[PDB]
């Protein structure tokens, strides 16, 4: 068969963030991770000799990671957390009525229900798909994209999209 | 597409064992390995934000590895070895009439024909599927499980099961 | 020469924490890291065949890491942060008057001036020296201890003590 | 399911070469890489306990890598390069009229259009398939073979063949 | 003891170059490497909490690597090579009278006798010391600096300077 | 300062052996390890541009590893084990009167008291020192040699000799 894949991975494709998981009947304490992203795309060797240039993949991964890096990840779609702006701070109130308060600029609000590695990965995948531009990918006949997001060197989520 | 995978891997998911391969017309000398196990499951992001909790996968891999660790692996289904159990020892007699004798407690008797990485993997996969409980996996809509077993950092076997 | 070293390192010797650095005229946003610890000791091969048992070093590193894991690291000796404890929360007030508030149980209060990797390392080294018991180390003629603490796979601090 | 994979990878499966990419309207400066090869085959556990012996895979990978090691890779099917023999040297003329000249003995002439990691991969895969002998693979019921070629630790190409 | 070290390493701190070693009675064929650089400095925890900021070390390493990346390394102080300018090309004549010719823009002229990993390391160390500025290092009481240069994942040179 | 170090390391510099530790009042069960060796030497950059050629180090490490690979390691100097040859077998009797019996050709008899990683490392170091030849090392002004022996990726011993 003639489809081929290229992938990029680097300790440099990272965002260092704080978070905590909360879902129904469960809340854990604030902590954080070096999240690391790798990207794979399946296409064909085109007339320039590439599936797609490594440098485009690297540039797009770096960009998405840079936006996330150095914040508390706030899942705005959460069904078990309440958020309030008080002065320059976002206040987070949990089901058990415990409270956090951070400067608004420390938080990155992501359209996700939970700050789990799977849902963060889904977010990053959609972002990368937009950054690389769907029509570029189609012109090169790239039909599948996969990202891995590790929350540590021992645990990772892998999400994908057929395009 | 909406299926997602999670995987766990660590130097800690290891068992350090002695063994030798024996099949028709071939027997190698006793030696050993640090075997290492990584586990991946394919499912869907559930309402808790996970495919499945990383901590469940880690706890189950550690348990199966712990049972194997620090033994000679005895393939009880071998077609080319004869086994005797006299007093507190297991004697192994090979086709060329060479013999080994170990204290019975030093052996872990696996229901496999050869102590190859492939066959050890198949056994580990079945064990992990039992540990994780097949009905748990089904309630979360997990449909695929894969383990990699490395006999060293340079060589591994990958076995899977669709469920 | 006759001195010998043993070291242990693993992805498992980790603590996943939130923090931010603050020193005179500088404050960064809340974020987090997978911190990883490796331990090395210099001694002599003793009559049991060891510098010291690897299992002792692993057990002691795991214990110290476990205490830190899953918290916000609070540097109680900070010269640029004011701390208040009201009801069940710790409030942190910075020089620029920005504020953070966490549940008290979310914080691990370390006797350090900054939550830098260097200062966290020094604290870990002192703890491990206490855990391993200085008189045990002396009876085995261990004269040097070194820990590396990485804040990510790309950056680390190395602190030591001659004993 | 009953199919299984075995895989071999090592820093030892490398070839260190110089090259440059040239395609329509693009030429880069001469540089080099440590190319690294990993091999995976999919088959079944046979009556000897193996998908196929690891030692066969390693032996064949090392062989192909050793042929390539320590040369300038020249893509003889290039549509943007001209090659001419002058004394003991091969002269390369680019579209911009820039020129290179190397001794003949320093070039490995590969039947590829571009010295891209993708196309080098396709070359290596064919070679490996011939070295391992297609009918041996068939007798063991091996039906899929995949190689990864990395040009550095951060970027790689993955090519495959169903057989 | 109170001195501490910080270290930075990454697949990102690389330069991908072509070269060949030539010394008395020995010349090898043109090939290439992904050279990788790691930097360690020894100093003291200062009043900001750092030996020195990781970001300064990373910034300076990347800078030096970027200058070298994607060239043929030419050792201008070679006692067994002759270099001559012809049009836009540099001609290299070896002792055996074999010849190379590259465009000028494809060579990085380094003040080294041999393009060995040792001598490239010594060059990089001096450059890094100048980039980081000797008096900044002195004001922070940094007294030792060490770089590792790997020519591949399996072999490296380590050079240092006491300052 | 002008001394420099070169080191070689590879998953290929390995011996896969069985063993068990026995010392006074302690015996563990038969198991095994992939032992991995790395070698470092400190010297000076000589007139060929090297501290010493990487290829000599690699060749010597491979040789010593190859001799050990695929055996049970038998510490002939043990003060708590008794050995007897019975027909083609070596019988090992422990303090608790438990017994092992292996074909003589499965065992490599090492002049060490315990098959600990430290004592194996000491043995390997002396062997490597002999293989590289002390006078070669002296002519190049190499004054220090260090080997690391890991028994797994998480635990290692480091032994050295000033020469
Ligand atoms: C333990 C901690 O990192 C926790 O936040 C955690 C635990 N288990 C998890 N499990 C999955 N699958 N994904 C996660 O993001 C996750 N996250
Ligand atoms: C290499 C050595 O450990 C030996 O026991 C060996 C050789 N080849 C193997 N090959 C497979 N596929 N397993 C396994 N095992
Ligand atoms: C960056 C350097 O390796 C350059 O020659 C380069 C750039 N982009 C690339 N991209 C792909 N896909 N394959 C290559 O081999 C490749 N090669
Ligand atoms: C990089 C980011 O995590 C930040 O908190 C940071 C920056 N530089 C640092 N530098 C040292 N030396 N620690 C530490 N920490
Ligand atoms: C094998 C290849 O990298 C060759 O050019 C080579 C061989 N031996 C070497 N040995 C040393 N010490 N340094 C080098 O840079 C070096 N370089
Ligand atoms: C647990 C197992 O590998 C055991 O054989 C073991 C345990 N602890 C050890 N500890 C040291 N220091 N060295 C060893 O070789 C060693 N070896
Ligand atoms: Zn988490
Ligand atoms: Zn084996
Ligand atoms: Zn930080
Ligand atoms: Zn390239
Ligand atoms: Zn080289
Ligand atoms: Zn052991």
């Amino acid at each position: 068969n003639s489809s081929a894949e290229v992938s990029v991975e680097s300790p440099s494709f990272s965002f260092n963030c704080a978070h905590f998981i909360a879902y129904n009947g469960f809340r854990e304490t604030l902590h954080g991770h070096n999240y690391n992203v790798s990207l794979k795309v399946r296409g064909y060797v085109r007339d320039d000799g590439y599936v797609i240039d490594f440098s485009i993949l690297k540039e797009k991964v770096k960009k998405v990671c840079n936006k996330l890096d150095h914040h508390f990840i706030l899942p705005i779609y959460s069904d078990v957390l309440k958020f309030e702006n008080v002065k320059n701070n976002i206040k987070i109130i949990c089901e058990d009525n415990s409270e956090y308060s951070f400067p608004e600029r420390d938080c990155i609000k992501l359209p996700i229900k939970h700050s789990s590695t799977e849902e963060i990965g889904q977010y990053i995948l959609n972002q990368l798909i937009e950054e690389m531009d769907v029509s570029l990918l189609k012109s090169r006949h790239i039909h599948y994209i996969e990202i891995s997001v590790s929350e540590s060197p021992t645990q990772k989520a892998i999400v994908h999209k057929y395009i």
